[PDB]
């Protein structure tokens, strides 16, 4: 797996805010309908990424290589979620 040091810390730092972040869920009194929340996942991690992006380091395709994969982790860490809410309510 192609991950340099600086590469992958920075993706780590990510992977765990999303997962920190989403142990604040309680699942109870969401008032949000499925379909309001899904634009939220989207634009939730566009934040993120734009973030991130203006703190990288490396080289032009490096950086890039590395903020492609920051995608992959948000976009599984919605599987779970999706999978509670969907699970959970309608």
């Amino acid at each position: 797996m192609a991950l340099l040091k600086a590469n992958k810390d920075l993706i780590s730092a990510g992977l765990k805010e999303f997962s920190v972040l989403l142990n604040q869920q309680v699942f109870n009194d969401p008032l949000v309908s499925e379909e309001d929340m899904v634009t939220v996942v989207e634009d939730w991690m566009n934040f993120y990424i734009n973030y991130y992006r203006q703190q990288v380091t490396g080289e032009p395709q490096e950086r890039d290589k590395a903020l492609q994969e920051l995608r992959q982790e948000l976009n599984t860490l919605a599987n779970p979620f999706l999978a509670k809410y969907r699970d959970f309510l309608k």
